[PDB]
């Protein structure tokens, strides 16, 4: 597996290798130890693979979102800062790197799109998204635009949809409910509409990407562009005379943004995890050891403090760290990828006219939740199915059979549960009384006295179940089950044997 006495630290070819590998001599220095730092391709995807099996490296780079996954899979060990080091990082940087109530990874750096202007063309950027058509009117007459960015990836447009009540999914505790989703509320469809009503009245064409976007701002044909740190040297070779700064408000409220943060990540296989944890906070989270890694290639806004204070002249790391801090940090859950694609066709459809802005969003609601909203229900309705045949259990093992009679039905009228015309179980160890019947249908348990096995539980579900739902039940149970009726009431039967 991993040898031990020795620290593999694996980071991305875009990031300072160089400078790590500065900060490993220094390590090897006053311990002993070799730091190998190789930055080996697809890393994202390499880890996953060789950490399951028990080997890779000791430490793992990278943007903090895929490591909830990571963490999912067991594959990241908890980290145990002292509180006094862990006061040296911004705090909302600790809360990128949570599964469960966990700390899975230190946060590095800190990175989130900004507003990009030119100076010659626009020395005083606008402070809201409302002042931008005239903006853009005033720059029209002089063969200018006020704005380009890239339309086509909902990474770029969501701080304008966010800014009003817009978000991925609800942080609650330490948890993400992947249940929440608030693609389709009444502040995303107001930061949604803006955006379509600059395409309609010519302010902006839904055919704008990062290419045309890019050499448009490079070439200073438009005032205003919205980009993230890796943008820079490319304007820098074009010479324009730009500025970096707070993305505009909308009706008054900040853009919100994604949070991006770089992590180091502890491979829960290394034998190595109190060196990796000793690299780590004393020699790479100090002034010499990010100063030593940003020298080799920029990092951007980082979250320690006492470095971003130095990194803060430079004011477009100011504004990073700004837009950042107004911004929402992206959740580190594999269900982004659902929510990615729902609303990357919603704002394409509804920029383009194929859709109106509430069906474009009610769509893409239902494309980034209804999976889950539905694997919740069935689980529910398993549930009930295990209660149900526990109780059934529990009275054989003090009655003679299964039900006491032949047959019992439960259904739900408005908010509460009847059962038949008069009370069943007879108990007061069973009676259950606390089926949530997900599907808001009808229970029929069958029963007929005599030798037992006739076990049957007949479910009339209201509201459709999917393909995928209703497979579900098959890989769960088997044979035993028989989806009848598979249009209008579905009949579901179940033999609890």
């Amino acid at each position: 597996k991993i040898e031990e006495g020795k620290l593999v630290i694996w980071i991305n070819g875009d990031k300072g290798y160089n400078g790590l590998a500065e900060v490993g001599k220094k390590f090897e220095k006053d311990t002993g130890i070799k730091v190998t730092v190789e930055h080996p391709d697809k890393l994202e995807e390499k880890f996953p693979q060789v950490a399951a099996t028990g080997d890779g490296p000791d430490i793992i780079f990278w943007a903090h979102d895929r490591f909830g996954g990571y963490a999912q899979s067991g594959l990241l060990a908890e980290i145990t800062p002292a509180a006094a080091f862990q006061d040296k990082l911004y705090p909302f940087t600790w809360d990128a790197v949570r599964y469960n109530g966990k700390l899975i990874a230190y946060p590095i750096a800190v990175e989130a799109l900004s507003l990009i202007y030119n100076k010659d063309l626009l020395p005083n950027p606008p402070k809201t998204w409302e002042e931008i058509p005239a903006l853009d009117k005033e720059l029209k007459a002089k063969g200018k635009s006020a704005l380009m960015f890239n339309l086509q990836e909902p990474y770029f447009t969501w701080p304008l949809i966010a800014a009003d009540g817009g978000y991925a999914f609800k942080y609650a505790a330490g948890k993400y409910d992947i249940k929440d989703v608030g693609v389709d509320n009444a502040g995303a469809k107001a930061g949604l509409t803006f955006l379509v009503d600059l395409i309609k009245n010519k302010h902006m064409n839904a055919d704008t990407d990062y290419s045309i976007a890019e050499a448009a701002f490079n070439k200073g044909e438009t005032a205003m562009t919205i980009n993230g740190p890796w943008a820079w040297s490319n304007i820098d070779t074009s010479a324009v005379n730009y500025g970096v700064t707070v993305l505009p408000t909308f009706k008054g409220q900040p853009s919100k943004p994604f949070v991006g943060v770089l992590s180091a990540g502890i491979n829960a296989a290394s034998p190595n995890k109190e060196l990796a944890k000793e690299f780590l906070e004393n020699y790479l989270l100090t002034d010499e050891g990010l100063e030593a890694v940003n020298k080799d290639k920029p990092l951007g806004a980082v979250a320690l403090k006492s470095y971003e204070e130095e990194l803060a002249k430079d004011p477009r790391i100011a504004a990073t760290m700004e837009n950042a801090q107004k911004g929402e940090i992206m959740p580190n859950i594999p269900q982004m990828s659902a929510f990615w694609y729902a609303v990357r066709t919603a704002v394409i459809n509804a920029a383009s006219g194929r859709q109106t802005v509430d069906a474009a969003l009610a769509a893409a609601q239902t494309n980034a939740a209804a999976k889950n909203i539905e694997k919740a229900k069935i689980a529910k309705l398993e549930a009930d199915i295990s209660a149900i045949k526990s109780a059934s259990l529990s009275y054989y093992a003090d009655e003679s059979k299964y039900t006491d009679g032949g047959m019992i039905s439960w259904v739900k009228k408005d908010g509460k549960i009847i059962i038949n015309g008069g009370f069943k179980d007879d108990p007061l160890a069973d009676k259950i009384e606390n089926l949530g019947m997900p599907y808001n249908g009808s229970y029929l348990l069958m029963s007929s006295p005599g030798h037992e096995k006739y076990l049957e539980l007949s479910i009339l579900p209201e509201g459709e179940i999917s393909k995928s739902g209703l497979d579900k039940l098959k890989n769960d149970y088997g044979n035993l089950i028989d989806i009848t009726n598979d249009q209008n009431k579905i009949n579901i039967v179940i033999k609890l044997l």
